[PDB]
């Protein structure tokens, strides 16, 4: 149980600088503190998530003063910048580059160019980007952290795209197992090398599943084997990913048909 106090006057001000009318009227939209409504610390609470929740502030306060009449409750905002640029940065701290072109940020995010940092429209896009990704293939690209916002209004979103760390090769049963029905662990009558010579991907390289499916592909192709998949397990560095190239063996058997 808290205090319950009832309110007085609201009032919205700025941290620092000035607040225009279109922003006052965001916050005055989202909150339920009220002339004439008690409210509780916890109710306050509740109203500043709402106000970040707009997306344009970096900073949110409620600072409540004592009167006869009741409290009177201030909210006290700082908004974002205006957005002068979003700066992708790829594979941190890594050598290895975007897989992709850099015209692809402002291709996206420009339209939001020149205004205020709206993290719920700056969401949507790297949404469109994380989409960008994966209509190439490449299906483990993810933004991390949280996007960096400067002085400037520049914005820093860092892309771990799928750097692979370690290939390896693993032999298992039709029946998905890696030991016998003796508890024996399978291996392999193939050496190693006979696969990953197939395999162009590379420690090092961002993964791609139409890429690595066509490595699949080309193992495949020998002849040698009757199933060819691979499996993902993240990496010691969990940026990265370690891929293993699971393969069924080829029966004698099957040879016939």
């Amino acid at each position: 149980t808290e205090p319950r106090v009832l309110v007085s006057e609201v009032l919205v001000r700025p941290q620092s600088g000035q607040l225009t009318p279109e922003l006052e009227t965001q916050v005055y939209n989202v909150i339920r503190t009220q002339p004439g409504r008690t409210t509780t610390r916890s109710q306050l609470q509740e109203d500043i998530n709402a106000i970040f929740g707009t997306g344009f502030f970096s900073n949110v306060q409620a600072s409540p003063e004592d009167t006869p009449l009741g409290v009177r409750v201030s909210f006290i905002v700082q908004p974002n910048p205006v957005l002068s640029k979003v700066e992708i940065q790829a594979n941190p701290g890594t050598n290895v580059p975007s897989v992709l072109p850099q015209a692809t940020a402002d291709e996206i995010f420009r339209a939001q160019y020149g205004k205020i940092l709206n993290l719920r429209d700056l969401q949507e896009g790297i949404k469109e980007l994380t989409k960008r990704y994966q209509d190439q293939g490449y299906v483990l690209a993810n933004v991390v952290g949280a996007p960096q916002v400067s002085e400037n209004g520049v914005v820093t979103l860092q892309v771990a795209e799928g750097v692979v760390e370690n290939i390896s090769v693993r032999f298992r049963n039709k029946e998905g197992q890696d030991v016998n029905e003796q508890g024996q662990p399978i291996r392999g009558r193939t050496q190693d090398y006979i696969i990953t010579r197939e395999v162009e991907l590379k420690p090092g390289q961002v993964f791609n599943r139409n890429t690595v499916q066509k490595d699949l592909q080309r193992v495949f192709g020998t002849g040698l084997f009757e199933d060819v998949n691979v499996s993902l397990d993240p990496g010691t560095d969990p940026t990265k990913v370690n891929v293993v190239v699971n393969v069924v063996e080829r029966s004698l058997e099957h040879h016939h048909h």
